[PDB]
DNA sequence: CGGGTTTTTGTCTGGCTTCACACTTGATTTGCATCACTGTGTAAGACAGGCCAGATCCAG
């Protein structure tokens, strides 16, 4: 379940995918 | 009988290696079965039997 919501958010903010470094601090304000 | 606080880990995430993987055929190299033999078995003791010797007995 920890990956489903992340994949949905990835589709979300990717429909608007090679930058994993600047994505580190994105999930901090999502699961909270 | 189960609340705190670090360990112990598989991932999420997508993008970079170094090895993995279809075909030949003619060798070339290993692996394994087969066959006629080998050594270690290895010195004394028990018992019957013929043979004289000498003791055991016989009779004038």
């Amino acid at each position: 379940s920890y990956a489903f919501f992340v994949q949905t958010c990835r589709e979300e903010h990717k429909k608007k995918s090679v930058n994993f470094s600047e994505f580190s601090k994105k999930c901090s304000e999502r699961w909270k």
